[PDB]
């Protein structure tokens, strides 16, 4: 038993609310919170933007740190980070951009990052911002993660559509 509350059950593993991630992590303070991030870990819009704001700076500040010592992240990549004032840690997933021309079937890759986690906190990657189709988001989570992740999707009319479709 764990402190995620009003979530829709869509598998054995996988979860789904319309929420905010960030009022998502305030409330729970998940072990792991997961950022739809970009290589470059600059957190200025979306998930991330949110997140880094929630934090007051410090997630970009310690992600700065990160980024000067290790060089950018691969697409489909990830690397574990504080999660300041919202979770234990912050698992930084970079997910393919479409808006940019990255190859979507890096998305199973930068799921699969998930199943070193237990359980997570964690939004639609490549969607949203990132340009591609949420529908197929959804599936690949479903088919990738075996873990257990707690989906929170901002947009109330998309998490009603993808329930919906969800078959
Ligand atoms: C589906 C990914 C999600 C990612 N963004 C966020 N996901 C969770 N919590 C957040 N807090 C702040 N941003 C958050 N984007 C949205 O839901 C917005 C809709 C995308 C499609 C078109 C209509 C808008």
């Amino acid at each position: 038993v764990n402190s995620f509350s009003g979530y829709l059950k869509l598998t054995d593993n996988v979860y789904i609310k319309n929420a905010d991630i960030v009022e998502e992590a305030k409330k729970v303070k998940p072990t792991v919170v997961v950022n739809a991030a970009n290589v470059y870990l600059k957190h200025g819009g979306g998930v991330a933007g949110a997140l880094n704001k929630a934090t007051n700076n410090a997630m970009q500040v310690e992600s700065d740190d990160y980024i000067a010592t290790n060089g950018p992240l691969k697409v489909g990549g990830s690397c574990v980070l504080s999660g300041h004032n919202l979770a234990k840690h912050c698992l930084h997933v970079v997910g393919p951009n479409v808006n940019k021309g990255e190859d979507i079937q890096l998305l199973k890759s930068a799921y699969e990052n998930f199943n070193q986690h237990e359980v997570l906190l964690a939004p639609l990657l490549s969607a949203g911002i990132f340009g591609a189709d949420p529908i197929h988001s959804l599936r690949v989570c479903v088919d990738t993660v075996r873990t257990n992740v707690y989906l929170a999707v901002f947009d109330k009319n998309l998490y009603d559509k993808l329930v919906s479709s969800f078959l």
